């Protein structure tokens, strides 16, 4: 929902951390899929704010969020 902070990065930055999101959370899976990561609670709030971030970059595509 909110951000301030996730919207006020600037175009580079942005791109550069809900990117880091968006990626963390298939990488993380693909972790556990192999045998690395153990955490799956963190998997589980890095979801919510994939979420989050990844729709932020999707607000932001469309005007949603100038």
């Amino acid at each position: 929902m909110k951000a301030s902070e996730l919207r006020n990065y600037t175009d580079e930055e942005l791109k550069n951390l809900l990117e880091e999101k968006k990626r963390q959370l298939m990488e993380l899976r693909f972790q556990l899929a192999m045998g690395q990561l153990k955490n799956t609670s963190l998997i589980k709030l890095t979801k919510r704010d994939i979420a989050r971030i990844k729709t932020i970059l999707r607000e932001r595509e469309l005007g949603i969020r100038r």
